[PDB]
């Protein structure tokens, strides 16, 4: 039987990113790791799927949701913000991360949103950052990149003034390139990360929701958060209750 409506009932095919450190990324042997990866494998494990029964495929951010919508993957896990706009084509599990959208730059003069006037801002195609900048940073020239790596390369080259990306990923680039600093932090608590599933796949959605709640209640979520995001605040919503 196929109760979870999977492509193959013995395996879970997950669409992710090889370059979204520390959320999702690859090590030197090409295997996937990061917070979202370890959390997903933990949730899948509770559903009776061992680590060898979960396959990961790296894709550019913009291809993830359409690949799930087209039946290429059972799930997508890559700090995917939950929105009504995204809910038009896919379904989401309950939220498991809520953080900031960050402006990474070597220009100390940029201190807030109003500092982005007369600046060239990098965004990754299809991200919540692209939408936010189009709505709130009108007049700021946007430069669309397929990934963070290309955007940061143009930031290091001096072709863009700043790059707009996820807080933990901005922190990672700040460590890799010390001249780059997080100058602006924008709340994105209204779009928590959720595991993406095929629109209407209620059996897989409900089963992932059960595992996520259990991982949060037994303190697994807390342990994984402390590992991948040291010094980042943890909300009571995702921590053990009572
Ligand atoms: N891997 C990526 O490039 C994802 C970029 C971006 N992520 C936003 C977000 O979901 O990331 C995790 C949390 O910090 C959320 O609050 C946030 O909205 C997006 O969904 O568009």
């Amino acid at each position: 039987d196929n109760p979870l409506g999977l492509i193959d009932p013995t395996t879970i095919s997950v669409g992710t990113m090889g370059d979204a450190k520390p959320y999702a990324f690859t090590t030197a042997d090409g295997n996937f790791t990061g917070f979202d990866i370890e959390l997903f494998l933990n949730v899948a494990g509770r559903l009776g799927f061992k680590k060898e029964q979960v396959v990961f495929t790296g894709q550019e951010f913009s291809a993830l949701m359409p690949s799930v919508a087209n039946g290429r993957f059972d799930v997508a896990a890559a700090a995917i913000g939950t929105t009504a706009k995204r809910k038009e084509t896919v379904d989401f599990s309950d939220g498991y991360l809520a953080g900031f959208l960050s402006v990474l730059t070597s220009e100390a003069g940029i201190t807030d949103a109003a500092g982005l006037k007369g600046k060239r801002l990098g965004v990754v195609q299809g991200t919540l950052q692209e939408i936010y900048a189009e709505k709130n940073f009108a007049g700021t020239d946007l430069v669309k990149f397929p990934d963070n790596n290309s955007a940061v390369s143009a930031l290091n080259n001096g072709t863009v003034d700043a790059h707009f990306l996820d807080f933990e990923a901005a922190k990672d680039y700040s460590a890799r390139y010390p001249a780059l600093k997080i100058a602006v932090n924008i709340p994105s608590f209204d779009a928590p990360a959720g595991f993406v599933i095929r629109k209407g796949n209620d059996a897989l959605r409900n089963a992932l929701d059960k595992g996520l709640k259990e991982a949060m209640q037994d303190g697994t979520w807390k342990k994984l958060h402390e590992k991948w995001f040291p010094g980042t605040p943890m909300p009571a919503a995702y921590l053990p209750k009572q």
